[PDB]
């Protein structure tokens, strides 16, 4: 289903959507695919990170690159994941590799590989609307980030360019409230959720990203379901 439908389904079920984040090729190519199999049952949508040169996420990118991850490698993995699910798949990437390959080619390749959209953490959309438009015209939803320091004007500016959803990073209820005042777009948040309690604090958002917690689980060689189940139980809105 579409990104909006994935978020809507979660909301209707009275819960914040669970969005696993997995670094492409971490801890290995096979390990990554196995991880995808384990998180999909819990995922409303999935984020796949393109490793490029937070401490935990940094460790994962570092190991992935040391093992040979590349844009071509990430492309094949996106195809592999698309073969396993019809759920929304978002590629998170810094601008550097996009510029190296050329925006039109980079975005075109990932859209063709099966990506639903891209998350561009280091691109203020208002600074290059043309680049944003290009990705959108190619068929990719474009997610941009907002920090707690964002003024009303900054929030308004970013939500004007975002599609799919808006990503708020680091209290959570306050930031979510302020963003919803300027948009009907789903709002996902990421602040190191690691269990039921921290997930409950984030339950107010339309979606909650889980990245660092999964890196740790993978490093420790633990099954992922127990962790995701605790988080899912915390994402469920109660009386
Ligand atoms: O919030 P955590 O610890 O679950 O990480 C979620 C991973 C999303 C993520 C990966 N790399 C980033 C760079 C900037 C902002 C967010 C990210």
């Amino acid at each position: 289903m579409t990104t909006l439908e994935a978020f809507a389904k979660a909301r209707s079920e009275g819960r914040a959507a669970l969005i696993p984040y997995l670094t492409a090729g971490f801890p290995s190519r096979e390990g990554f695919l196995q991880a995808v199999e384990e998180v999909l049952p819990y995922a409303d949508l999935l984020e796949i990170g393109l490793p490029y040169s937070g401490p935990v996420i940094q460790r994962a990118s570092e190991l992935a690159l040391r093992k040979g991850m590349s844009v071509q490698g990430a492309l094949e993995l996106v195809r592999e994941v698309r073969a396993l699910t019809e759920k929304p798949l978002f590629l998170m990437t810094y601008l550097n590799p996009v510029l190296a390959w050329g925006p039109e080619r980079f975005f075109g390749l990932f859209k063709q590989a099966g990506a639903t959209g891209v998350i561009l953490p280091d691109l203020p959309p208002d600074e290059d609307p043309g680049l944003v438009r290009l990705a959108q015209e190619i068929g990719l939803e474009t997610v941009f980030l907002l920090a707690p320091t964002s003024t009303d004007a900054r929030i308004a500016t970013v939500v004007r360019h975002a599609t799919g959803f808006v990503y708020a990073v680091s209290e959570v209820k306050d930031l979510v409230r302020r963003i919803k005042a300027r948009t009907a777009l789903p709002v996902a948040v990421g602040f190191g959720v690691s269990g039921k309690a921290t997930a409950a604090q984030a339950a107010v958002a339309d979606g909650v990203v889980v990245g660092s917690a999964l890196v740790r689980a993978l490093e420790e060689g633990r099954s992922l379901a127990p962790l995701l189940q605790e988080i899912r139980q915390g994402l469920q809105r109660l009386e």
